[PDB]
């Protein structure tokens, strides 16, 4: 019961600017992104998958090979570099990243016609939902 090929919009975010004081996000970003709201659009095709974001600002595409291991460089977020995997616990999504502190791998569980969520980054715990457009 996973079906990632669609339209997702975020919503609302009750964590987005304390997981930006994580990453030590300048106060300029913070404020853009606070009227910013990318919304998603994952494209399913087999072990290949990609992650679209189109905020109007800058885009940031990703390739999520589910079971496979790729770099992952977060330059344009707060200027990362690492490595991220994901795995399919069961129902549920998930995503771990080799890199530095203590949360980075991220997590995630469907729910219908919400794509929810929960992120983690350095013990700091992000629910950020998004919802389908279809
Ligand atoms: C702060 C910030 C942004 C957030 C980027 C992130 C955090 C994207 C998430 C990527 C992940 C974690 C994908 C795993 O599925 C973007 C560039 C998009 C817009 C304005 C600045």
């Amino acid at each position: 019961p996973v079906d990632f090929n669609g339209y997702w919009k975020m919503l609302s975010n009750e964590n987005f600017e304390e997981y930006l004081r994580a990453l030590d996000v300048n106060v300029a970003l913070r404020k853009i992104a606070n009227l910013l709201k990318p919304d998603k659009e994952i494209v399913q095709d087999g072990d290949h998958m990609i992650i679209r974001t189109l905020s109007t600002f800058r885009n940031y595409i990703m390739d999520f090979q589910v079971g496979k291991e790729f770099e992952e460089d977060l330059t344009g977020i707060d200027d990362r570099k690492c490595m991220t995997t994901v795995s399919w616990d069961g129902d549920k999504l998930q995503c771990v990243q080799k890199g530095e502190k203590e949360g980075r791998g991220w997590t995630q569980w469907i729910e219908g016609d919400e794509l929810h969520l929960e992120m983690r980054a350095e013990g700091v715990t992000c629910k950020q939902v998004f919802k389908k457009v279809h």
